[PDB]
């Protein structure tokens, strides 16, 4: 019944973008996160101690590869988003996929609470979305006149975000497939909302102790169920996994 | 830099317990956990619904091979922790390997206050060890006469357990071949004191969301890096990994 793993191919960086390419039509929510082997996210706030040259290699590719990156407020606050950065062959290849050079930001705020310096704004090629309530989009949008498209993804509750709501604003605007990466409030809130198609997750061969928060938080309890697409590993012992849904 | 792995190799079952041997001498504690992608180690109190007949298999294999498993007593209260069941050929394969027909159960407790009525005193073949401090192995002692053995494993400080002195005890005893299988706050100490040689983690195919645990709770905080020995997998996706420090 056990079958044992190992190297049975090496990868070009030719074939690496198909084994994460998007599905040809219809909308995708991807998730790229890292954890320990004990199930932490975070060394110290941030993940990125955990994070050596293939996992960067990975997140770069990902990035690349999506029409938009969504991210909570939160996340955006600790780990210091700026834009997003796209070297040349980056370009390249977006265009050869017929994509944007550079692929757009969107955060995630229920309460709409944004400041107009922050480096999203500030450290950033093209201006980013935000996405909120019907109740304080108004607002939000006045405030930020000039920084960012402020966009309502109420459900029925305007005084609520409803995922499967954000993800359809973002499908109208072309941006079909979807990057997301964190926080932990919002993956949270995708996976109790069940929105969330696919889980690309490496895990790194540490163990962090107990302090550390998972890479999702929040009330929401499922059990939803995943397909294992493919585990990459490199010379360092890092696993890199694919999972889709159902 | 990246490979992909597949499976290369269909384990008999006189492999599998090869990949999963214990070092020749010398003292060895091993983890066995189980974990959803998110790295939720609980669905609803317990590991079970998690677990498959792979995830079954090797976790009875695994005890099979330790000399002891070793659990803290909340895990014992809250999992049902009986005594070891071991079937014919199981016995027969330990006894091959020179170990007693079933291995003990160690529980770990800092108070000392634990009740005679417990499955591990009464649904149990071979009476289990009690592994507590100094400060109450004597009042310990007295009220489960008969019932268990205890024994303190203070190091410098007899109100406290010493993982490492914990450790050596087993040891001294002929139980070097040591397995633990939590709870998380003991798994949080063996990480913490750095005296865990071996972790096999089943990754199991789902996401939990945010309510669940780690496998390891409490204030620890470290970033102990591992070497990754194996992944298995089976027909369902779950990966069985083992990695040993450091
Ligand atoms: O903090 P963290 O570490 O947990 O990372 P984080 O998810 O990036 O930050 C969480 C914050 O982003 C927003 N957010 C996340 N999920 C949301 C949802 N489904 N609907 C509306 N807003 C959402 C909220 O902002 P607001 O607090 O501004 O509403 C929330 O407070
Ligand atoms: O609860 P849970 O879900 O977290 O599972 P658990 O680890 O199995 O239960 C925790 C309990 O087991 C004991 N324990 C765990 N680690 C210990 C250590 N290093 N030294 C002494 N006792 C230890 C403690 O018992 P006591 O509370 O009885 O000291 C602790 O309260
Ligand atoms: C904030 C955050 N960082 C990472 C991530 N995923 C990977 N692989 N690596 C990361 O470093 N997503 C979440
Ligand atoms: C309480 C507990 N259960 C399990 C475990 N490990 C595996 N693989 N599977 C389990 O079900 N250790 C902790």
């Amino acid at each position: 019944p056990l079958r044992l793993l190992s190297s049975v191919h090496y990868l070009t960086d030719g074939e690496l973008p198909q084994l994460y390419d998007y599905p040809d039509d219809g909308t995708w929510l991807r998730a790229n996160f890292i954890s320990s082997l004990d199930g932490g996210a975070t060394v110290d706030g941030t993940s990125g101690a955990m994070a050596g040259p293939g996992d960067r290699f990975v997140f770069n590719l990902l990035r690349e590869l999506a029409d938009v990156i969504v991210v909570g407020v939160g996340t955006v606050r600790i780990e210091g988003y700026s834009g997003v950065r796209m070297g040349v062959v980056q370009r390249q290849h977006r265009q050869a996929r017929g994509q944007s050079e550079v692929p757009q930001l969107a955060i995630v705020t229920r309460s709409g609470r944004l400041d107009r310096d922050m480096a999203v704004f500030t450290r950033t090629e093209m201006a980013p979305l935000v996405l909120t309530t019907t109740a304080v989009a108004d607002d939000t949008r006045q405030r930020l006149a000039g920084l960012a498209e402020v966009i309502a993804c109420s459900g029925d509750d305007p005084g609520t975000v409803d995922e499967a709501v954000l993800v359809s604003q973002l499908a109208a605007r072309g941006l079909r497939r979807i990057l997301t990466e964190g926080g932990p409030t919002l993956l949270g809130t995708f996976v109790e909302r069940d929105v969330l198609d696919e889980l690309c997750l490496t895990i790194a061969p540490y163990v962090v102790g107990g302090l550390a928060r998972r890479i999702v938080t929040g009330p929401g309890q499922v059990l939803t169920r995943m397909r294992c697409a493919h585990v990459l590993t490199d010379d360092s012992g890092y696993l890199y996994t694919r999972y889709v849904k159902t």
